[PDB]
RNA sequence: AGACCAAUGCCAUGUACGUCGCACUCAAUAGUCAGUUUUCUGCA
């Protein structure tokens, strides 16, 4: 077990935090245990809208959840009254007055996290796990990213030993920091057991 | 160059490699008949 996560070694030279509020030590924990409480209320009834990112800040006492979605229809709905839903039980959850938004995720498979849902989706509805990946490189290739590695990992089409099988096209400078590597990472729970799927998509050099 | 260095339970090893798709709507040509009599009308 030997490589660094891509997102944290990027936090301050291209890649943003998904959390941005100054909190001092006596809120810092509640702060932050609640934003476990509202990433996880909003990934959990969001599981269906192909939700991407989260990011959560907190102008003076009051909550800014930004939804980073690809189908942002279906999170606001037939007259928003989907998010106003949302921001209602994350005003429950967080305790302050909640704001709520929809930033919308085009180029919806050259997000990491969509792509790793993806390929978890299909291979929880039982399709092959080579078609999966292999269809995720080219059609995340065939839209800019000029770098794109999956890698999916663990008791791969139902066996009794674990491979993992990887795929890459193109150029993903891992150790380049200045690198803008979109990484992230899914889990297929099938009924043989987990399948870990992870996707670095390289955008570009700075 | 050219001292000395002995041995290393029992098994089965594997899953596993067989491939795809697209579409579309605009125009001619119902019905309308007739219209007193003439005439100067700048000039070189």
């Amino acid at each position: 077990g030997q490589k660094v996560h891509p997102n944290g070694i990027r936090l301050g030279i291209v890649k943003p935090w998904n959390s941005t509020w100054f909190a001092n030590t006596k809120e810092f924990a509640d702060n932050l245990d609640s934003d476990f409480k509202v990433r996880q209320y909003l990934t959990k009834e969001l599981a269906k809208a192909s939700v991407s990112r989260i990011v959560i800040e907190r102008p003076a006492k009051s909550i800014r959840v930004t939804i980073h979605t690809a189908r942002p229809g279906i999170v606001i709905g037939k007259k928003g009254e989907d998010v106003e839903k949302l921001r209602k039980v994350v005003a429950d959850i967080a305790g302050v007055p909640a704001q709520i938004n929809i930033a919308e995720v085009r180029k919806p498979e050259l997000d990491a996290k969509l792509v790793a849902d993806s390929i978890t989706s299909q291979l929880e509805r039982r399709v092959m796990f080579r078609r999966a990946m292999k269809r995720a490189v080219q059609n995340a290739m065939r839209l800019g990213a000029k770098g794109i590695k999956v890698e999916v990992s663990g008791r791969l089409g139902g066996a009794e030993i674990a491979r993992t099988e990887w795929y890459r096209e193109g150029r993903v400078p891992l150790h380049t920091l200045r690198a803008d590597i979109d990484y992230n990472t899914s889990e297929a729970h099938t009924t043989y057991g987990v399948i870990g799927v992870k996707v670095w998509i390289f955008k570009g050099e700075i």
